[PDB]
C-alpha cells in the first residue's frame, strides 16, 4: 500500500575473508602473530574520508562451531576512531570475553592488531 519491495540480498560471493567488502584505499593492514612460532591471526579496518573507523574486519585460524569468534574487536573499533582504538586495552577485551590465565596471551595479541590497522592506514595516506 505505502511500503514497496526492496531487492533482497542473498548468496553473493563468499564470506569471513577478513576485508569489507574489496580492499579500499582507506583500509588498514595489520598482520599479528601469537606468541610463538606459528602466527595466524590478521585484524583489518576501514577509516573514511574523516579519519575515522567505519568498518572492521579480522581473521583467524578457526575450527567449527564457532558462530562469530573472536568478532568482538570488529565491534568496539566500529564507530570509534583510529585515536580512540589506539588506548584501547588487553584488560579490557579480556576482562569483557571472560577468559583464564592460559589463554590471556590472546588479549595481548588484539591490540597489536589494533594499532598495526592505525599506523598501516595512516602509512598509506601520509603522502602530504
Amino acid at each position: 500500500m505505502a511500503y514497496s519491495e526492496k531487492v533482497i540480498d542473498h548468496y553473493e560471493n563468499p564470506r569471513n575473508v577478513g576485508s569489507f567488502d574489496n580492499n579500499d584505499e582507506n583500509v588498514g593492514s595489520g598482520m599479528v602473530g601469537a606468541p610463538a612460532c606459528g602466527d595466524v591471526m590478521k585484524l583489518q579496518i576501514k577509516v573514511n574520508d574523516e579519519g575515522i573507523i567505519e568498518d572492521a574486519r579480522f581473521k583467524t585460524y578457526g575450527c567449527g562451531s564457532a558462530i562469530a569468534s573472536s568478532s568482538l574487536v570488529t565491534e568496539w573499533v566500529k564507530g570509534k576512531s583510529l585515536d580512540e582504538a589506539q588506548a584501547i586495552k588487553n584488560t579490557d577485551i579480556a576482562e569483557e570475553l571472560e577468559l583464564p590465565p592460559v589463554k590471556i596471551h590472546c588479549s595481548i595479541l588484539a591490540e597489536d592488531a589494533i594499532k598495526a590497522a592505525i599506523a598501516d592506514y595512516k602509512s598509506k595516506r601520509e603522502a602530504k
